[PDB]
């Protein structure tokens, strides 16, 4: 068989594993979204044109570096590249723009005047941390200054302090008002203005820094689709971002980045306040012991799936491809297991931003995701998702499961959904069908934001709005039939599911039709 | 909560049993069809009017006794009573007519001329079986004659023979040409030309006798709805009954009655040729050990649910109500458990034909069915039915499940199906929703025939066909809405599932809708 | 194949039903205990000998009628009949003695003076309840007297009153101090000294009546094994029964008869307090709608399986066998379904007390049980029961689950349990093994009380205790081996599970051995 359908028919997960077949080829549609961060290696319009072809869905801009002019040109370049396919709206793939904030961080000062001076400190020694702004310009192996003036209020005696992405470890021996007496646990080459992390601490830094405010305005005026909000650690953080975007940015999706102990603890309140989640494994593994990261990933993916909210797996997924044309076996495993856990989207950061093989990384991401989507045990997944979802009076929700159930029964080529806000497509995607979801919309912003959801293959309709409702439906349905055929998702004669509303939107989606492809 | 909905959500069959609540009231909608046998007690037109008001769906006419004219007035009486209610199509309830044949039967010879004298037979004594036709009128307690010519070819030395519905047990000790020396294992009262039974033997009697031919032909010309074919043991037997019915009996449904060891062993091929099955417990209990009957009963119901074909639980259901005005506790258990096994229909042989209490027998039958229907573990039943059924390319099959799933999701008040031949409704029923299936049809036989399937509430539309397709759909859907409200299945504001086609044809049901009741 | 091993390997319950084979003979052992009501038809020793041969395990005594000398003679005969097999302790079947109390009851007064006097009663006519003792002997069609003087305190406006085993229905219109104005809802033949039932009411009669206290004391000195305590509606009732039995009868097991709405509604607290349960279907069907009994039955059986406490299914099991030598189809299904539900014990009330065919009923009870035991879906039953039972620290409990698991793995001939108190064998029995549990005990009361449990085939070891520990273990083990071989449970070479202690006398049945039959 194809697309692992022999494995799909097992009544046991162990047997499902036993039946996984390398000679069973997947179908051509790929459900998992691919976020690519844009930088010096992939900024040009020529490269981005080829990057959309290779399967990029969302462009990510990391605002830890680069000016507004630099980023605005990148967005102009993404748009030029994206709209270069617009000529044929049949083959047009919408591309989302994501703004990823710097967020609140903690830095150190310069060492003995200069900012490139390094001072080694031995393992087991003693070290003083100060808030005294006089040591801003000259740090030492005895005295270190940081720019976070509430450090003593949140950190007890016996607590650890990670310096320079977890290179140096430091136990606190004495508290006080404006100083900490510390003992070195790890040690190494200590440089100037390095990052500081406080594991297991309830850091009281503001949700959005001074720079964030500026960047969030910049995003609103640049018409971005989503904000990846750094260092989120409570519900009030998300609401702070919500309030700062205000009225003009109300339709922009907020994705909360969980990158610390507290974020994980208060996950349930963060998720209900957010539009979606990002498992920021890079910073997470600095904050919590690295060996616990997968536990957090599986928990966060589990709940986002249960809540029907988008989740993104991020960082180091194809890390070696920065320098080399092919990934390690660990990396291949990682991408496949993110998909198998239930990640809506997977990310590349540096692999495409700075690295030597940005295109090959996107291509590899595409190949694996595809293989992993067939390898999913849909039998267990659907039963579990449909029983953990409450009985509701919502007709759109009842129509949604009906479509997915039908989808499985007839091994459908696609689930076609007419939607303007995206909700109708999101409600299907929540139940995780094998069949791709071709989501037809006239709203450009909706089309771009749909990429956050697995299975949703968004298409933008250009055709003018017609007077008779039945004809406006058929126009959009037939357009979707023309997409599937062109992209080889299905051919004439194949069976598809079609979801429509009874009156012109939005939230009237109450009709499922099982139709052959014209 | 109502209709055992607290038990319905248990993740385990045991917990489902623990949650069964006598204080949880069922819905008014009853799903399991009731077949009544019409005889001396229920022949009256006054009686049939109130029996329709109780919950009779199928009228059984036993052609083991009574001439053609005797049963001819019966059909006319049922049709008179039914059409009395036809004054209001909203309240009108279709009543089907069945025909139970006599089939092949082995009888003994007369004793001492007149069949009134009694003969005694002792246990441990010997008795010879002879084929010589000179012993017809002279059957002793030392010699016995029976009209079955091939009794020596099928009976090995050591087999059992039963006389008069299992009263006298006989074990063979000698093989011969015309003689068989046989020892008595039970013995007792011995009447004239009594019923003979051959347990565990492939009896090669003709599938139908010339008496059965005239009954079947009489059925065709009286426009009956179904036939209960007696004594079926192989697939060819079912083909034989179909031959008699012919082209003019193409629509009449054949129900094969299983009542011997061979029929059970070769059940698969029988069900294949049959339109339905009847678990003939009365005659079966005589053939096979009576403690093994529940096994065959459950085996057959299981296989009929898996194949999606109607099955009837039969005989001695409410045995005590033949004299008493209330059933025993074992009888209540029996009705409930047959419904719990998955029987589409349950029936009363004698309770409605001869008994002192025929009217209330249906009421008790109707009261238990509703309660047992609620107590079904739908979560297990549905997931098992939908995975034993394969992946289909047929759009209507995919529509059926989606509707059933949607039905569960919004706890639908009903599944309305616009059907012509009934096939659309039949496809919903085989997935056993809890929500009643309202089948809207203009075909009067489709209406009557639909009572064979669980949960189908047939309604006959007397309105003329509208010039436009969409208008005729609405008229028929709105008709179902009026029916369900009047019968108290649901009210204004409730949510229902609607199944219609795309064009004024027949088979192609593809559109599922989730609509509120106007 | 044998004992539905083909069905037992089904990965689904629907397929398990489809695989039930009538040609698959059951194992020689029977696991369901059988209680028989000894009375006029079975009072004689010669009849009681053959009842133990047919397979009766417990002797019920109904103290609703008869005197102490009548019942002491009945126990005397039962005990001497049991001892007619005591000479060979390989074939010796322990037989338990059971006392079923009358309980508290509400009775009407004498009509028109005489005992047998008839008064007809119109539907809709008016009737008056009174507690005035002057009316005691002149109950008319206008005036009716009851001996329950707290009647008005437990009945509100609109409550029902049933008279004479639910023959007469009355609705309360006017309340008062000691009078109730009732409207007749049903009616018929009204006479003197007739039982009254209170549906949906908290009846505040004493837990044990003045007669019952003496009956229980009688039981203690007569040395009974159990008590079927009538009309238990709360936990406080079970304590009252325990209080009457006191120290001299602290070992006598209390089986609580649930027979009204309140008993069902407060079942949890009753089960906790009680040792066992009896689904008293007769009185339940009068108190609650007859169609609702199966709901209560399955509820209670499930809860008793979840709690691991004995449960008994009662009344009208084989009701037609009082006058006939064979059971009806509805009855054969009742027994089977009771076993499949998970009932520990089944009983016969009147079928063995007043009927003409008592032995045949017991043999039928025995035949249906063994068949229905093989048709259990053990894969589901074992994996639900083990999941619903909480994690323990008790080794005696942990060894049983493992021993049951071992039994399913090696398809064990039996599980042999050496137990002083019976507790060990009880702990095995709750996980419903397919293999017969041979409980070897030197304690005669342990031997008798063991019958309340499914699977446990008890054997009373009469050999003297040997000085060394190792000698004594094998002596009891080999004794059970001889029992199994002789009764035909297994042959030499077959695999058995053995459950014993390790240390001589530090308690704990903690050792599981897998051994061949020598």
């Amino acid at each position: 068989q194809t697309q692992q359908l022999h494995a799909a028919m097992a009544d046991t997960f162990l047997e499902h594993m036993c039946r996984l077949d390398i000679d069973s080829p997947p179908i051509t549609a790929r459900n998992t979204g691919i976020i690519c961060t844009i930088g010096p290696a992939s900024r040009s319009v020529e490269t981005l044109k080829e990057m959309i072809k290779s399967g990029m869905n969302v462009a990510r801009l990391n605002f830890s570096h680069g000016t507004h002019e630099y980023h605005a040109e990148t967005i102009k370049n993404v748009r030029t590249a994206t709209e270069s396919f617009a000529s044929d709206p049949i083959l047009y793939r919408p591309v989302a723009v994501a703004l990823d904030t710097k967020g609140p961080e903690i830095r150190t000062g310069l060492i003995k005047g200069s900012g490139t001076a390094e001072v080694e400190l031995k393992k087991g020694a003693t070290l003083k941390i100060t808030l005294d702004n006089a040591y801003m310009e000259k740090c030492d192996e005895n005295i270190l200054w940081l720019d976070y003036k509430n450090i003593c209020k949140v950190v007890e005696v016996g607590s650890k302090i990670y310096v320079d992405d977890g290179l140096i470890s430091l136990q606190v021996k004495q508290k006080g008002a404006d100083f900490l007496v510390t003992e070195v646990e790890n040690g190494g080459s200590l440089g100037s203005k390095k990052g500081v992390n406080l594991p297991g601490a309830a850091v009281d830094l503001p949700a959005v820094s001074e720079k964030d405010i500026q960047d969030l305005k910049f995003g609103v005026e640049q018409d971005v689709d989503m904000v990846f909000a750094s260092f989120i650690r409570k519900a009030s953080d998300v609401h702070e971002v919500r309030k700062v975007l205000g009225e003009k940015g109300k339709n922009i999706k907020i994705i909360s980045k969980i990158e610390n102990h507290e974020g994980v603890r208060r996950f349930d309140e963060i998720l209900e306040a957010s539009d979606g989640i990002m498992v920021a494994r890079g910073d997470l593994g600095i904050e919590i012991p690295a060996e616990k990261v997968f536990l957090a990933q599986k928990m966060m993916i589990g709940r986002c799936n249960r809540a029907g909210k988008p989740v993104i797996c991020a960082t180091q997924m194809l890390e070696s491809m920065i320098k080399k044309p092919r990934p390690t076996r660990a990396e291949g495993s990682d991408v496949a297991n993110a998909v198998l856990d239930g990640a809506d989207c997977i990310m590349l950061s540096g692999e495409t931003a700075k690295g030597d093989y940005p295109l090959e990384a996107v291509r590899m991401q595409h190949l694996i995701a595809r293989e992993a989507e067939a390898a999913i045990y849909h039998l267990q997944l659907f039963e579990e998702l449909r029983r953990l979802a409450p009985i509701t009076s919502d007709p759109t929700e009842a129509t949604a499961v009906g479509a997915v159930e039908a989808s499985f029964k007839c091994c459908s080529g696609a689930i076609i959904v007419l939607t303007k806000s995206g909700r109708s497509a999101h409600q299907v995607a929540r139940y995780r069908p094998r069949a791709p979801i071709i989501a037809v919309t006239r709203n450009p912003q909706t089309a771009r934001q749909a990429h956050l959801y697995r299975g949703i293959f968004p298409v933008l309709c250009k055709d003018p709005v017609q007077e008779a409702w039945a004809e406006d439906v058929d126009l959009r349905v037939n357009f979707a039939m023309n997409v599937g055929k062109a992209r080889g998702f299905f051919k004439k004669g194949d069976v598809v599911i079609v979801l429509t509303g009874w009156r012109p939107g939005s939230g009237f989606t109450n009709t499922m039709r099982v139709v052959p492809v014209p």
